[PDB]
């Protein structure tokens, strides 16, 4: 159908006229961070030289100590600015594009080939503690057309992407998916974001196994289109 880059996200008027028309999804209050609703490790990388970037060596790479435990780099790091393992602070998201798909709405793509790997975007949403989590699942549970979407952090932190959240909203479901979530630790802090776990070319679609997160008591019917396919996401 029509496609939208994150740009078109940015202007909240232009957006809701474009979706009156079919033209972008629904309208949702776009957040690029995590919102709290409640106030609540140097790697041991040799930092690389001029002439080891130029021949393709990667600052803070697949060996760094720090990205293999899931943990960004802080601004004090050997690598410094070079440094590839700061891609929540730094922004570092994939070329990605919101499209209508036939059968699951609106979905995301994307817009250049992704390697293996590849941070996509955050999973962004509200964060509840316990008592705000208890009452949003009963008020929920009352709505009933309401689709809910949570992401556990840590017991007491749970992100709620239902009402608030970025463009990983758009990220479909399959049983053969090419994105996982991953829990990251960015300076203190945990934060998820999607990452393709094959090879994604150019104009595919962006897709992650649905089990991995908390939603609906409803199962919806599964259009992914896999020779796996289980039939549902419930
Ligand atoms: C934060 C990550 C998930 C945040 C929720 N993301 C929406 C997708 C955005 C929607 N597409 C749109 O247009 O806004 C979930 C809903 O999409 C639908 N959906 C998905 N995957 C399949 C499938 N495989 N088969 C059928 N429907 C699907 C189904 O309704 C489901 O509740
Ligand atoms: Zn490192
Ligand atoms: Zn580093
Ligand atoms: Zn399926």
């Amino acid at each position: 159908g029509p496609s939208c880059v994150m740009d078109d996200f940015r202007d909240p008027q232009r957006w809701k006229e474009c979706a009156k028309q079919g033209k972008m999804p629904c309208y949702f209050d776009l957040i690029e961070e995590n919102v709290y609703l409640t106030e609540r490790m140097q790697c041991e990388c040799t930092p690389l030289s001029k002439d080891e970037r130029a021949q393709g060596e990667i600052a803070c790479g697949e060996d760094c100590l720090n990205r293999l435990l899931m943990i960004e780099c802080s601004s004090r790091c050997p690598n410094g600015d070079y440094c590839s393992n700061r891609r929540f602070q730094r922004k570092q998201h994939a070329d990605v594009e919101v499209i209508l798909t036939e059968k699951k709405g609106w979905g995301l793509r994307a817009a250049k080939d992704l390697p293996s790997n590849t941070f996509v975007l955050e999973y962004c949403g509200e964060v509840l503690d316990h008592k705000e989590f208890k009452a949003r699942v009963k008020e929920y549970a009352r709505n009933k057309n309401i689709h809910y979407y949570f992401m556990a952090l840590k017991n007491d932190e749970i992100i709620d992407a239902t009402q608030k959240g970025n463009c990983s909203r758009f990220m479909n479901h399959s049983c053969e998916p090419n994105c996982e979530t991953q829990k990251w630790t960015v300076n203190g802090q945990l934060r998820v974001g999607f990452f393709t776990t094959k090879l994604v070319p150019s104009g595919s679609e962006l897709t992650f196994d649905y089990q991995f997160q908390r939603y609906g008591k409803e199962a919806q019917k599964c259009f992914c289109g896999s020779a796996n396919c289980r039939g549902y996401l419930g």
